[PDB]
Order: C-alpha cells, then sequence, then structure tokens
C-alpha cells in the first residue's frame, strides 16, 4: 500500500515520530467517531518508536511505544478553525501505529499538522522504580509535540 | 536473578513465558497489588508474537500490548483459587505484564494458569481492507498458558 509523507520525521523527548497518509481504510472494529472508508479523505498514521532517550524509560530502542494518547490538530493556513482528531492504536500489515481516517474539513490547501502525544493515563501503565530491576527515567508530563507547518493536502494520490 | 514458573508456551499467535523474582516498587502502584515490602515476589508474563503472529500484523518477537492478563493460583491440596490481575509496565529490561504477588495459601506446589484476553473492542483495531490489510482476527475466548506444578518455596533472593 502506497504511503505518502506528511513531512520530515521528528525526534521529541524519548520518541522518534513519523507521519504518513494514504487512502482511507476499513478498520475492525471501527475506532471511535472516525469517518468511514467512504466518508474519509485519507488515513493519517503516526509512527512512534522509542529513540535513544527511550532506553531510560525501559523501552527497547526502535520499538513501538504503546498506551500513548495521540491527538492530531489540523489547521488550514489563513483559517482560525482547528480540527481535533483523536488517533487510535491499531495494526496494519506493517505493524502497530496510532492513526485515524480523517477528512480535511476546509478542503485542498496548506495545513499546519500537529501531533500532541501524551504519556499513558495514570492507571494504565507503570514503571519499575526500585534500584535492582527499575528504570531511571519517567514519563513526560506536558504532551510531546511533533508538527509540520506546511503540509500540502493536494487531494487523493490514489 | 529470574526464575521460571515453567516452560514457555505457544498459544495461538502468542509466545508466553512466566517468570518470578524479588518483589519490585512500581509507579504508579497498580490496582490492588501488595507493595514491595508486603509482597512475596513479582511475577511476569512475557508475551510476544510468534509466527501466527504475523496474521494480526505483528513482527515475530514483538511485545503484544493492550492484552488483559490474569493469573489464577491454586495450591495442590486446596480448593481455594487466588486471582491475580497483571498490569502493563516497563522494567529495565522492557515492557511486560506483571504483578507483585503474596501467595495467600503459603508455601507449596501450585497450579498456575494465565488467562490472556484480546484487547477490548474499543481499545484496538485492525486494518481489514485487502490493500493495507490483515487477514487474522483477535481471539474471542481468552488464550490459556498453564503450569500445574509450580513450586513456591519462599524467596530465592
Ligand atoms: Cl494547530
Ligand atoms: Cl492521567
Ligand atoms: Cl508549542
Ligand atoms: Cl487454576
Ligand atoms: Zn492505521
Ligand atoms: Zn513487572
Amino acid at each position: 500500500f502506497d504511503e505518502f509523507p506528511i513531512g520530515e520525521d521528528r525526534d521529541v523527548g524519548p520518541l522518534h515520530v513519523g507521519g504518513v497518509y494514504f487512502q482511507p481504510v476499513e478498520m475492525h472494529p471501527a475506532p471511535g467517531a472516525q469517518p468511514s472508508k467512504e466518508e474519509a479523505d485519507c488515513h493519517i498514521e503516526a509512527d512512534i518508536h522509542a529513540n535513544e532517550a527511550g532506553k531510560d524509560l525501559g523501552y527497547g530502542v526502535g520499538d513501538f511505544v504503546p498506551y500513548l494518547r495521540v491527538v492530531a490538530f489540523l489547521q488550514k493556513h489563513g483559517s482560525e478553525k482547528v480540527q481535533k482528531v483523536m488517533f487510535a492504536p491499531m495494526n496494519a500489515g506493517d505493524g502497530p501505529h496510532y492513526g485515524a481516517n480523517v477528512k480535511f474539513e476546509e478542503g485542498l490547501g496548506t495545513y499546519k499538522v500537529r501531533f500532541e502525544i501524551a504519556a499513558p493515563s495514570h492507571d494504565e501503565y507503570s514503571l519499575h522504580i526500585d534500584e535492582q530491576t527499575g528504570v531511571s527515567g519517567r514519563f513526560w508530563s506536558e504532551p510531546l509535540v511533533a508538527e509540520w507547518d506546511d503540509f500540502e493536502w493536494k487531494g487523493p494520490q490514489w
């Protein structure tokens, strides 16, 4: 399946973050309130793996980082409207990622695309912190941001 | 120093290993598990994708997140069953499903059963189109990895 880049990959805190988009997909079960394959303009995927700093949190470097809460914000240049898109964790043929089928509500054009990545919720994940088996790192409190100021929505490339 | 609960099992698309060692301090402290000081040990369920595995879109050896893992402990000679809710967490050696555990029935031989449920309906999805798309589907009833002769003789540390 052809993947198209959103922009340059980012390294933010303990995460390596990439963004791609491609034709809308059919997901099972259909996640949250996302548009159907027919209603969507495309599928946007956030590829999140631990980088070297991720090692202090106990992640294997280069591995997928689960239990995160990822939200994308889309804002067309010259517009005050901002779309807020909740990403969901899911598997495609090339493994897990956070993604969503999305509509570019203000049409064709240039958009600021921002991914805000929050650490797992308090009751959803833990870290060993004892000396013997523990980690020296901790999760981030303020959400990490990977953003692209000039993404071009030029319509389906399929 | 890690000790096995028994031999690793392959159940459906999962490679499941069970180990135990000294109790640990976790942050946040998960559900109702005993503290490092209160506990007998820490038990870990290591769950990674096997060849079957690939059908769901995982890479062989990848940790499989979003599962709901519970362990049932039953001492040989007793009718009592103790239930242990595992929680997802990272240790210095990576992500695992684990729990600090106090053996309510004490020293002895136990049947140890891990029940592994697929992600909740609203917590994970699969791309199912021909194009992007995976052919396997998550299991309905929990997968089981069981050891019937686990010997708990007290701390080995
Ligand atoms: Cl924005
Ligand atoms: Cl929270
Ligand atoms: Cl900012
Ligand atoms: Cl049992
Ligand atoms: Zn996706
Ligand atoms: Zn653990």
